[PDB]
């Protein structure tokens, strides 16, 4: 088991010396090690499950990362540096440069308490750029997250407000390329981490880049206010939770979708008055009442967001058009 070869102190690759675990994945986990073979440099290796699944995405990262890092040796566009690979006691183990914590365990640390909006603007950005140069090079990432957004440095400063931490730093890069899917592969049926996920994924209508500009505006919710505005494991009642937030589904996307299971005729087969019924009725209510202030930034990034959650897939902004938006306006001052 992986519990064997990830200890501190472990050696891996006659190279690399184990020192923390960083963090852990449905993949695997990721550990801190000194590289003795670079000067002492610390860097962060991710040690693969042993399982067909997880085996076959490592090896397609790999591919991924090969691309975009020859593609953008200076790291302009902070998709994350990988810096080697290699296999070790049957695990496929991949060097990267080593960031701070992702922004998920950040928010965790910080006892789930929001970014200040300053912040959420600069990340923004940062991830729309990042993202949209996947977009330009025939890719879609798919399983955009906090988790896979992470802090390059994350020392904060704490004051009393709750004490609330905050960042010295909020740029971000990138990581995670084990889904990405390229415009010419298959595309899995089901992509993306369940309240990241698309409608037209849900509908089984056909997805691409798009999907990940929706994992973009729930990321950005999530990092206003802490907590996802879909808070549950289900697909029906994910679906009844956009219904309340965001709205009725276009009658087209009803029309279309083999998803019959969902529908009695043409809307959602939901009852209003179950538990879980209560449950949507009480957690969901529409999405500018999510805001936490009227001021005309938090406005701006409020449209944004709403523009970002378009159903439609066609219509829904793209990444390039967002980096256009007023949101943004102050970062170009
Ligand atoms: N999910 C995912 N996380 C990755 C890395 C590798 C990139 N560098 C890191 O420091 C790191 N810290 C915590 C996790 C990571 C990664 O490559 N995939």
């Amino acid at each position: 088991s992986m519990h064997l070869i990830c200890q501190s102190g472990d050696v891996l690759s006659a190279r690399y010396e184990i020192v923390d675990t960083l963090g852990e994945g449905a993949f695997g986990k990721v550990v801190e090690c000194i590289d003795h073979k670079a000067g002492g440099r610390h860097v962060a290796v991710k040690i693969v499950k042993n399982v067909d699944r997880y085996c076959e995405a490592a090896r397609s990262e790999i591919q991924v990362l090969e691309h975009l890092n020859t593609t953008d040796p200076n790291s302009t566009f902070r998709c994350v540096q990988m810096l080697e690979w290699f296999e070790h006691h049957g695990h496929i183990c991949i060097v990267f440069e080593l960031l701070g914590l992702s922004t998920y365990d950040f928010i965790k640390e910080n006892g789930f308490l929001p970014f200040r909006l300053d912040h959420i603007r600069k990340m923004a950005y940062q991830i729309c750029k990042s993202v949209n140069f996947l977009h330009s090079n025939k890719l879609t990432h798919t399983d955009l997250k906090p988790e896979n957004i992470l802090f390059v440095q994350s020392d904060y400063t704490e004051a009393y407000n709750r004490d609330e931490r905050t960042l010295i730093n909020p740029d971000i890069k990138v990581v995670d390329f084990g889904s990405a899917t390229y415009d010419d592969e298959h595309h899995s049926t089901l992509v993306s981490t369940r309240h990241y996920r698309a409608p037209e994924v849900i509908l089984a209508l056909g997805w691409s880049q798009p999907c990940d500009v929706w994992s973009i505006g729930c990321i950005l919710i999530e990092y206003y206010l802490g907590f996802t505005v879909f808070p549950t494991h289900d697909s029906k009642e994910h679906l009844a939770m956009m219904e309340r937030i965001l709205g009725p589904l276009p009658k087209h996307m009803i029309q279309k979708t083999r998803k019959r299971k969902y529908f009695h005729h043409d809307r959602l087969d939901w009852d209003e008055h179950s538990s879980a019924g209560r449950y949507v009725s009480r957690a969901c209510k529409p999405l500018k009442e999510f805001m936490l202030s009227q001021d005309v930034e938090h406005e701006r990034l409020f449209d944004l967001i709403q523009k970002m959650l378009e159903y439609d897939p066609a219509k829904r902004i793209t990444l390039r058009e967002a980096l256009k938006h007023p949101f943004f306006d102050l970062l170009k001052k």
